């Protein structure tokens, strides 16, 4: 309908598969050429510098999160205050570092179990065998939803972050058909689970959402569904890329792999530097709520504003050694989890999963990438990850 969400449409500067697999040199060039620019092919402003990206994310009154192509903004991701505040306050205490600490041993058990399934494999796909399943199992248990067919839910979860091949009408229609398929299955599935919990509450998050009251009324079914699908998709698609991207970097630069294996206290730094350097989410969308001058650029009420975390994370005004993977950084103020009121609810959980995933792989011993694979980027321009990544223990 040409009101298309620009975060789903690839920039024309990113063309080849090699560029999709490492777009950061191009973002860096764009940031230096013009840190804010209007892309005519996507009808949006792209923002590349750290200070302006942070400013946008910190100013929800100026830059709205209500960017659904449909009329209804369905989950807190797409809500502005005050509604955003009331719904997020329902769940914010479930996801703190203290709230999730008890899961550490259980997540270590899942990781050990998954790596046992590949101990006497020659090589294996880190995505299918480890990085994919682990976050799906964790988020399923937190939501309270059975997910025993992980491949099925992965397929449809992936559909919900898919983008268009280009800005053609046909490409957008193909993308919307994929996303529609994921909506049919995942919405249907959670509708059934919600009905089951309505009939018999359990000790799980879905049941809490059915019990909680906002303004003296229960959540609408649409509101509970929004939580379920957002938590499922955000909880697994990104984390899988965090783990895979870290394994990717550690096999592209074995110096880092060896140093962290030999000083495992560096794993939290490795997690943060993977987020900064290979961010699972490259770009965060907003809609200008009013006219806003960002420098000389005049952004008009209602225009799309795409903030490039992948570029901000390498802005040399903010980061020393921005294009170097450094596991000894004293601070790492990346925007890979966003910033401000929508700051990732799952960040403590993602950090724990990443820490455990990397630790278990490192403690199994040295590992290498299988050479002569043709990596396949995930087909969404706001995601950074590969569909498959084969490694082998030495
Ligand atoms: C569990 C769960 C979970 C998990 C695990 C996660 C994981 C993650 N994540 Fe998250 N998130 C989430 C859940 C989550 N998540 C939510 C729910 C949200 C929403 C919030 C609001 O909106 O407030 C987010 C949000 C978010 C954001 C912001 C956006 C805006 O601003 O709009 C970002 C960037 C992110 C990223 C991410 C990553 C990178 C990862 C990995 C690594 N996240
Ligand atoms: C936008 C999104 C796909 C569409 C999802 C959205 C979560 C909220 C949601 C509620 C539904 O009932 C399905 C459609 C939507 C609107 C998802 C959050 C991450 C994912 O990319
Ligand atoms: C699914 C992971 C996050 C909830 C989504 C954010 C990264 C926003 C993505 C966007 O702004 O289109």
């Amino acid at each position: 309908r040409e009101n298309r969400y620009a975060n789903l449409i690839p920039m024309q500067e990113i063309k080849s598969v090699e560029q999709q697999l490492y777009p950061f040199d191009i973002y860096n060039s764009l940031r230096q050429e013009a840190p804010i620019r209007y892309d005519e092919s996507r009808n949006c402003w792209d923002v590349f510098d750290y200070e302006t990206v942070k400013y946008i994310l910190k100013n929800p009154s100026l830059f709205s999160s209500k960017r659904a192509m449909e009329e209804r903004q369905e989950s807190i991701l797409m809500m502005d205050p005050p509604k955003h505040t009331k719904l997020r306050n329902l769940v914010n205490k479930a996801f703190t570092p203290r709230a999730i600490q008890h899961l550490e041993g259980h997540i270590e058990e899942i990781a050990d179990y998954l790596l046992d399934e590949v101990s006497s494999k020659e090589k294996f796909d880190i995505v299918e065998d480890f990085a994919g399943p682990l976050p799906i199992i964790v988020i399923a248990e937190l939501l309270g939803v059975p997910i025993q067919d992980r491949a099925l839910f992965k397929k449809y979860s992936d559909d919900l972050v898919s983008g268009a091949e280009n800005n053609s009408d046909e490409a957008f229609a193909k993308m919307m058909q994929k996303r529609n398929e994921g909506v049919i299955f995942l919405q249907g599935y959670f509708k059934e689970i919600i009905a089951e919990r309505q009939q018999n509450k359990q000790e799980d998050l879905i049941s809490l959402l059915l019990e909680a009251e906002i303004d003296g009324e229960h959540l609408t079914e649409e509101e509970v569904l929004g939580f379920c699908i957002l938590l499922l998709v955000a909880g697994n698609e990104t984390t899988t890329n965090l783990i895979t991207n870290g394994v990717r970097y550690m096999t592209e630069d074995v110096d880092v792999q060896n140093e962290v294996r030999r000083d495992i206290s560096l794993v939290p730094n490795l997690v943060e530097e993977t987020l900064r350097y290979y961010p699972p989410i490259q770009a965060i969308g907003r809609i200008a709520a009013e006219d806003v001058e960002l420098g000389e650029c005049k952004i008009k009420r209602g225009q799309q504003v795409i903030s490039w975390a992948a570029s901000a994370n390498r802005d040399s005004a903010k980061f020393e050694w921005p294009d170097t993977f450094v596991v000894h950084r004293k601070t790492n103020p990346h925007v890979s989890f966003g910033f401000g009121i929508h700051f990732c609810l799952g960040a403590p959980l993602a950090r724990m999963e990443g820490k455990i995933a990397f630790t278990k792989l490192l403690e199994k011993g040295g590992f290498s990438k299988v050479q002569n694979q043709s990596l396949k980027p995930i087909d969404s321009p706001f995601v950074f990850g590969v569909k498959k990544y084969e490694i082998a223990f030495n």
